[PDB]
């Protein structure tokens, strides 16, 4: 027999008007284990393989507000991966494999599997649709905006046939004057709409909820402060540094995957950002700067 | 068979649990273990070390009883583990208990979010709503845990880690039970049950001769200064026997009070204080037994043997 | 058959940190009827008699408040009468006969009773530990600080035997500057830890619950006025004396029990207080004086 | 057989009950007593009197339906009483309503938190939770009160008592029910349901030829004032008759309203006049029937006779 | 501790020698018992706590007895302990 995993997947924060994958487009929770946000733990175990087989798939929203913020989760399966995020709230119930409650209830879904061997996303492939087993869409609407309201956990059985060596698992992201996140050679745990920088300032939303560590690389002319709040706190030891062109700092901080209107990583106070180049690892609370 | 299943939960009000006890013989053995403190950012063990909750008979925190009882024998089984989280609060105060139980006995703890789900067996529901978590036992004899052990590894069965966090702040939110049976197999004389601890300048606190009691990241020194954070919730004795050059006064903070006739002294470079004082375990923000006004602190050694309020000296 | 008896023994407070039988020590709640706090009713009829033996004990923990203050309540017997009070929240699962549960929720233990004859305390004996049957020890620990969580019954069937000239139901304690309340031929109403003077003032904390009558002889060398609040209200007759160094007044009060950091009957605005002799009867609403 | 039983209690939120009558026959018979007023400090039968609620049919506070039909009857028996306090509020407000039947009918009432519990057959829970009171019968046959004895201990069956305290101030809290299988022995012609009572300087009401409508401590005078608190609710048709020097004026105070054409006179040294008000028995601190202005006021003397709406006299 | 400790104890063991045969290792005396005990308490606290006056004796607080009143002396300058356990 195998062996369970109960994995966080969201923090599900509710909304008045209407709204998808919070923050994110439909591009999020793909089935593949080769992604972060619904397999934070067996991504580095996808990391080896290249061929997959789920066989058991539980959704599990746990609350956790008390019971006087009315609201509405919903846990939606998709036999697709490339149709797109639901559009109305009553474009719910025409899906195959669906539950909505209140937000101050639990519940379950239980997703029936396949047996096809099916490739681990380490690319750059066109077609999603052939790869991932579908998509997961979570829906709220009734109210209660800024309130977390609970964490929606998911369960798996996974083997893995033919191994690999192993992908790397640090992203590289590019940002220009006017572009967005470029990711580059994997993993995604920043999706292109996470980061804005103008002439002088920049940010990073960061929702996966776990504790990584930064490189930034920045190219401008005077120096600028780091701060990290929001979602995220320093583990405090925020080691920076100045010199010719580049602006190199060095962070370790531990989101939490809560949405916020302010930034978790955010660089001010300089002049002429041109370029910011990423590394984020998924660090530990060791792998700090002393002072 | 219409594809769609309505189901109605009627979310009552405020559930509590009644626990009596009979007590018959001359074994399950219910016992608090805390109260669970909410608090708003993220917070382990409200505020205690980040390896309190050990799961050896020998340990003060989880067996205030048996402790005594496991001073005379050496191995020890744990046959059924049942924690019991009771809520004591309505629907009304939102926030997250989750209760872990690791097979490690020295890992850290979360920090983060991320951690507290999938431990490997966690139950994590609301504030206001009751838990249960079973653990799988084993058939293996280990050691009580004397003369004591570095790598508590290969003696401990495990931790217990009690992650809250998104409250509802400091507020009697609920409390925690835990149930054992513990059979033990061959028999010392005794077990010492007085701590020895020492602190450097710069260094942590160091214990000899058992139990554990004080553990290193609860003691802090300076050149002028000292301060203990007793977390264990019990009535003590202390023998503060510290290094100094000058004399010095010694208060006691937030966790506990005095059974108010301490009687200290100086004499040579050593300075001697005897303390009776009753803690609660509950955080406060100041050292629960702070000695300062001194200079040139260098060592501290102590002796700690949990007497009761007749165990102090008289002016 | 017997007759049952329900009765009156703590009006719960709960606590922040950790508590014990609230106020007071190891020595409240001996389980003789020569007791007025485990026996309002009865320590009339054990005066009477120097045996006893208990047939069924019940404490019977009846909340009074609403459903929204947290607080855990604890009653605990003992079979000896000289162990001391528990010191930590987690030496209370080690007790033989225990329940535990939160406060606002009611609760039952019963405690089995043996056949031996046992002495009614009318004494001043060393040992208490061979006459009683045991204590009783009541515990709070989660917060709520300041409020009557609920009350304690608990209920009876004694039976006496030898009897005896009626043991004087009347306290008789002196107080002088440093010493402390010392009792004198019996019941045992006050507590030592139950009184303060100082050169000015003087103070009683009363948690009996009852209606009393007080015989103040205070020697000063000024007049005070005797002001009543916190725990008990005046039956509002109170009718005082000066004269020669000596300090008369008769005072009938009604406590309620509770805990307050007031005390129960003050005497303030003198000088020079040495000594303050008592005098406690228990008595009714009639036994007033007419201005 | 752990040794330790956790039992879980889910406190749901408000709970209430439903009441419908059927009645079908030309006998159990539910009526409410009252509406149960929380109080913060310490308060017996809702302030009214030290005596009111005693278990005779010949009461007005317990039976204003049966008291009709017990002026037609001698003796009276009690089979079934219970007394079945219903909430009328959520989990939300503190308090505790307890409910108390005596042998007696001529004791006070406390008078402390001591005596509430052990009388000898009382009910005590919060004021939030619903209570259940029944009281064992006899089989002796008793005088039903007329021509008004003075020694009622050896007529009623006792009192009830009702006593709340550290509320949840003065909110309708919930209401208490009361049920009967009244029998009656041998009959009378009638009984006058017409109150006589006197007052004179310093005494207090002296009742003659019944019922109990008022009660000894609900009545006032002074030398130039006089106040009735009627706390029986019912719709009244007062008679004083009051011996003054001069004038006065009536107004009619919180517990009443009047139905608004009382016609007075003067004339002899009597002052004469006749009133209809509708009294709601809960409490107010002003007199509910109220004379002042006047001078010299000897005695009072009064006819009540629980009249309806149309028994107004007209301008 | 109690004082009249003759209703707890159940009683003494005395081990008289004389006309020996002096300072000799002569012999050896054991022991046995089956004990049971009946209702639990958390602990006691295990250690003693004596005090001498000026021409007391050892009185005993908090239990055990390690020390027993016939065992210590005091003078206006010196202090001595027998320690027999
Ligand atoms: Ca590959
Ligand atoms: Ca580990
Ligand atoms: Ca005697
Ligand atoms: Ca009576």
């Amino acid at each position: 027999r195998g062996i369970l995993h109960t994995q966080l997947v969201m923090s599900v924060v509710g909304s008045v008007q209407m709204r998808t994958n919070n923050g994110k487009s439909n591009q999020r929770f793909r089935l593949n284990p080769s992604n972060p946000a619904l397999f934070p733990t067996l991504a580095y175990e996808a990391a080896n393989y290249d061929m997959y087989r789920l066989k058991k798939l539980t959704l599990r929203y746990v609350p956790l507000v008390t019971v006087q913020n009315s609201g509405r989760v919903a846990m939606i399966w998709d036999p697709d991966s490339q149709d797109s995020a639901p559009q109305s709230r009553q474009e719910i119930s025409a899906y195959s494999r669906s539950v909505s409650t209140a937000v101050y209830e639990k519940c379950s879904l239980t997703i029936p599997a396949d047996n096809q061997w099916r490739f681990v996303a380490d690319n750059t492939t066109v077609d999603r649709k052939l790869v991932d087993f579908g998509q997961l869409l979570f829906v709220t609407h009734s109210g209660s905006d800024g309130i977390e309201t609970g964490d929606i956990f998911l369960d798996c059985e996974v083997e893995f046939k033919g191994p690999q060596p192993t992908a790397s698992i640090v992203q590289k992201t590019v940002i220009d004057l006017g572009g967005t996140l470029t990711s580059f050679e994997g993993p995604s745990y920043l999706m292109p709409p996470d980061a804005f920088i103008t002439s002088s300032s920049f940010g990073l939303f960061v929702d996966v909820a776990g504790t990584y560590l930064l490189t930034l690389v920045v190219t401008c002319s005077t120096t600028g402060s780091v701060t990290v709040g929001g979602n995220s706190t320093l583990v405090g030891d925020g080691r920076a540094a100045y010199g010719s062109s580049n602006y190199i700092a060095s962070i370790v901080f531990t989101s939490s995957g809560v949405l916020s209107t302010t930034p978790s990583v955010q660089f001010s106070g300089s002049s002429g950002v041109s370029r910011v180049q990423m590394n984020i690892c998924r660090c530990k609370q060791g792998n700090t700067f002393i002072l």
